[PDB]
């Protein structure tokens, strides 16, 4: 079926719905605009999530050669990590069908992460190329999707637990990262990917001031400060990244954008950087805008699916 | 003599005899089996000290060849860590010959690595094949065992020093090791060494608890939540570490199967994650007996000394 | 003109100054010894501002080169953070003017690693052999300095943010500096930049202890602990680094010598350390004393400008 990938489009789509969920009460209008998102947003991964069954009962050796690679397999930690924004969204419906989807992606997750990431660890199969942005998918962003959705649920301490596993092992991978693609030059059609470098520090704020109810301290100002230095980055080399041509693989910036929205609502709350707020939340909103926009784009041409 | 590696077994035992002694006050016949696992301990701790001895004094040339290369030398930091440890266990019996104790691992540690750590940023000698789980224990493991020691003896602000120098170095050493474990396949006779992989976040957040009084905060759940990644992640390995055979290298798990213990005694005090400390506890103290049977099986077979 | 790595004199002696000047209420007569150290700083950035606008107009070329070399381009960020630590200096006799120096310091160290730093991620120009401490000045040491000079306005939650930058910059660029050090002997020629490698932790410490209004806390000590660890190292290995000779470019030193005496200066007002404190903050002068002695030697020799 269906790009593995795809998937980041209901991510990034549920990650700015809950974005706007926190301004709710500083908003009223800001709720209908949640709403709209989340239904968006859990209509397509319900469609997603019946075209990958489908893919694993017709297509199941294109899925096991995704899982067995050791670069490709990355993205299927989408599947889960959606599955909990999914959940977190209905939470405001029926806190019941959302809490069992909140453990179906979190053991899912943590099952997924304990049978592949740890097995790279034999040697011989990941290769220098293979050090590839999509690794944090599975090994950084799922953990933080787990702590604060486990917050959500009323089980902070377990979401701290969650939370110390994504923290850590990001700045546990991003060294090496960084320092391959200094050295290697990306080639152009995994460069796309590079919008997950943005992910991070923005993903793993967002995380902690959801478990420690949105106060924001020291420890957060840091996240968002090492957060804007890489946007700044990222926008630099933006050009270079798209040299050639703008492509749906872009929803990669999604999952950065929308943390950085849902940063954004707890830091206005807090009285802390509100001019900085407004702009990250403005400027994320407007960067998936245009993602929605060459998406019903695409589709319109029929370059939407594979 | 004796392969210096084994001194990891009176570490495990020491280690484990320190969490036994944190339960004495929420269940006293706690205090027997502390007493009883601290007094084998010492006793072997006293016996591989006075090998190691001969050693030096008969068999020097091992000595040297093993403190200069660039892999070997890091096992000789367990004599240090074990001698802290011991100090540790004899504090309840004699704080003067403790503090004795403590203070010569803990200059004798610091010396060994500001000799031999640092000479390896000489290049040249040091491979990129060089690149162990080993290098914890001159590095990180050593760092905290004499910040704990000194919170001991009252050094709070001393002990908080050398924590410091051995969570960053933990931090600053992991990206380069996992990459290597990743992209190189680790050869079996090195393999138990994988349990030293264990270690880091559980060592780190014993030695923080026991400088801070016991509080059990955001950066103890968080140390716990990667450290309960990464014994998920070496759970999963665990055929593959041992596809060549059992073997006395397993002892390299002891340091951080103790460390878990140590540190679910003190959640459960915080009465934090009270069910996974349990477990915790229940779990490492199984698997360090399983070490001392399957030792004494092999003293039994006399397959133990070289 | 003037090699660029001259501007690590200003750099050292105003970093100094600012380490006395926070010594002048526990001894006044430290106010005249930061009065004067100042006075030789700001001065001397003056002559190495005129001298390398008449390499921007007449050598233009040259400093291109600098540019865009992956390794000779982070010299040229002593320009701003030399021009922000006058601006430190001068806020005590007139804080208009300082803050103008302060703005665009920080601008301008912004713009200049959003320019080059990002661009390196693009491949094929950064090799190994690129890696060498003089990264940390673009990357870390900037963002720091940033950070304490926006605090001294007033400014600390912005403070914060360029803190975060370069404390997480750091921490992910460290691990692979030290494991190419490791591998790859450092040649005699750049030795001297080893003296970079102090820098981090207590460049670090200082910057949020200017924050955070001088509060010795946990993460302080931490900080001093892997500050000193480094420290050791670099004085073992200090032979090896000036094999081939004493010059000049051992100001790289100054940096984390004169925030090793700046953070020394807050925790002896904080009653943390005091001796540990005592003691740094004299060696630190000592060794640029030296550094002053063997300039002026050079200077004396017609051996300084090249
Ligand atoms: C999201 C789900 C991804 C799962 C991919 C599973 C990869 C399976 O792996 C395969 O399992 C087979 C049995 O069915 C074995 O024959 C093979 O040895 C093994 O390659
Ligand atoms: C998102 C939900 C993911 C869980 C899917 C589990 C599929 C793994 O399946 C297992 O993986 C092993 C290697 O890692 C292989 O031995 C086999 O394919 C199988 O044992
Ligand atoms: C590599 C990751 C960087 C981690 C930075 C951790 C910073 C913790 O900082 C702590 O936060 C508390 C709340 O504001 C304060 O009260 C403490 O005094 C402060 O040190
Ligand atoms: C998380 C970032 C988004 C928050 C949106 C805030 C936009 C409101 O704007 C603000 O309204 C205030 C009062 O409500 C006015 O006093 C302010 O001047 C104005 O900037
Ligand atoms: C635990 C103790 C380990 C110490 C090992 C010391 C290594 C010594 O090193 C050797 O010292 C010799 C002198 O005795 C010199 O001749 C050699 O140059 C040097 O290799
Ligand atoms: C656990 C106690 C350890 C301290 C032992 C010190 C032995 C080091 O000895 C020194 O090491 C140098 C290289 O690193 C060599 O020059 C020599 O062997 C010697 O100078
Ligand atoms: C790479 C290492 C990860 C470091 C994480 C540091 C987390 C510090 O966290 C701090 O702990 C205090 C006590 O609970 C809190 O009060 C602070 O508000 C919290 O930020
Ligand atoms: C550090 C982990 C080991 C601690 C051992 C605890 C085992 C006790 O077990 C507990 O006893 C409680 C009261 O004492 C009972 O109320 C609990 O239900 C029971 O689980
Ligand atoms: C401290 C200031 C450093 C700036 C160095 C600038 C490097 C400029 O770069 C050059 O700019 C030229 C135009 O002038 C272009 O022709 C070139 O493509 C580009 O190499
Ligand atoms: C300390 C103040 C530094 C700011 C100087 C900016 C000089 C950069 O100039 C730019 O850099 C690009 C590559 O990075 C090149 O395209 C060109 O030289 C130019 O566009
Ligand atoms: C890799 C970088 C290491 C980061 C270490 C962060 C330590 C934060 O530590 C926090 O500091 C506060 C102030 O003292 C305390 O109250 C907290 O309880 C303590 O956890
Ligand atoms: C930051 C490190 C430099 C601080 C300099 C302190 C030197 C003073 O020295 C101290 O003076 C005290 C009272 O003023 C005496 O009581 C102490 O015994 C003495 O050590």
């Amino acid at each position: 079926p269906l790009p593995t990938g795809y998937f980041g489009i209901p991510l990034g789509l549920a990650a700015l719905s809950l974005a706007w969920f926190h301004l709710e009460n500083l908003f009223p209008a800001a709720r209908m605009v949640s709403d709209v998102l989340g239904i968006v947003a859990s209509a397509v991964w319900i469609l997603f999530i019946l075209m990958y069954a489908y893919k694993l009962r017709y297509y199941f050796e294109e899925v096991r050669a995704e899982y067995h690679s050791p670069v490709r397999f990355s993205f299927i930690a989408l599947i889960p990590i959606t599955t909990m924004l999914v959940g977190d969204i209905l939470y405001r419906w029926n806190p019941l069908i959302a809490e069992v989807l909140i453990w179906i992606g979190t053991i899912g997750q943590l099952l997924f992460s304990t049978l592949r990431v740890s097995e790279l660890w034999q040697g011989g199969v990941f290769e220098q190329k293979s050090t590839h942005p999509s690794f944090y998918l599975p090994a950084v962003a799922a953990n933080f999707t787990s702590a604060s959705s486990l917050a959500l649920l009323g089980y902070h301490d377990l979401g701290y637990l969650f939370f110390g596993a994504g923290m850590i092992a990001w700045i546990i991978f991003e060294p090496v990262l960084l320092q391959h693609l200094r050295i290697s030059s990306l080639e152009p059609q995994f460069r796309a990917t590079m919008g997950i470098v943005l992910a991070p520090a923005f993903v793993c704020v967002s995380a902690y001031l959801s478990i420690n109810h949105g106060e924001v301290d020291t420890l957060a100002k840091i996240l968002w400060g090492y957060g804007f230095l890489q946007l700044f980055f990222l926008l630099r080399l933006f050009p270079w990244i798209v040299e050639k041509g703008l492509n749906i693989g872009l929803w990669a910036f999604s999952l950065g954008l929308a943390s950085m929205a849902n940063s954004a609502t707890a830091f206005y709350h807090g009285n802390v950087l509100q001019g900085v707020s407004i702009f990250a939340f403005v400027f994320s909103n407007v960067m998936i805008g245009l993602l929605v926009l060459m998406t019903i784009y695409k589709l319109t041409k029929g370059q939407f699916f594979l």
